[PDB]
């Protein structure tokens, strides 16, 4: 309950990502806002090391479920664990291709929400859509499984992303994720539920210098009784 109060208004949202895909190192810095009242995330991410050496769409999920619109009756792991924060680690397996090993800490610090994340990409194929830069510049809407996992002291998160590729066709990205509190948590495990995500990609028209991504994104918790 205490943690959720921190999100009752729009607050700043900062992302720092350090990536290494097949030895190609990159840094992404994001600046934006998250508004958990409406589930609305807005941000601009800049690759501060130069050009991003993988498609932007494939790195979006690495770059804050704490901003999801939650109803009062579903236990909200992502806010409940604040301000100490939570760990969010995942393996993103790209079908017919390599994987991103992603490790993050998501923490509230003096009024701003931070996502600090490392990405290690291995196993990628030279003829694939990721190294080949053939994943189109958008991220379609998705549904995310949020599963209680008391046995491992946290939440098991499982979902697919279905990207569009040049020439038609798709690139599936299988996300196997685990979340754990970093500090205090009253251990109010949510029931199995979903999140929905919708995203719009853009560019900053005033920025002709950097390789960057702007987003407007909406994330919402879904009570599965609505499926009945």
């Amino acid at each position: 309950t205490e943690g959720a109060k921190l999100f009752e208004k729009e607050i700043p949202y900062i992302t720092e990502l350090e990536g290494d895909v097949e030895g190609m190192k990159f840094i992404i810095k994001g600046e934006g806002t998250g508004d958990a009242t409406t589930g609305t995330i807005k941000a601009k991410y800049i690759c501060t090391t130069g050009d991003l050496p993988v498609p932007w769409a494939t790195i979006l999920s690495s770059l804050v479920f704490c901003f999801a619109k939650y109803p009062r009756h579903i236990a909200d792991f992502f806010k409940s664990t604040q301000p100490d924060g939570y760990s969010q680690d995942r393996i993103i397996s790209f079908d017919n291709d390599g994987q991103y090993d992603v490790k993050a800490k998501v923490t509230y610090e003096n009024g701003t929400l931070y996502n600090r994340v490392t990405v290690k990409g291995t196993g990628f194929k030279s003829n694939g859509n990721i190294l080949g830069m053939r994943v189109l510049y958008h991220s379609p809407p998705h549904a995310v499984y949020i599963l209680p996992d008391r046995k491992n002291g946290g939440m098991k998160i499982e979902y697919n992303k279905a990207f569009d590729v040049m020439g038609g066709g798709h690139q599936m990205a299988r996300h196997a994720q685990f979340n754990k509190p970093l500090g205090a948590w009253e251990e109010d495990y949510p029931l199995y539920h979903h999140l929905t995500v919708w995203t719009s990609f853009g560019k900053d028209p005033d920025d002709d210098e950097t390789d960057h991504l702007t987003i407007v994104e909406v994330i919402k918790a879904v009570d599965l009784e609505t499926y009945r």
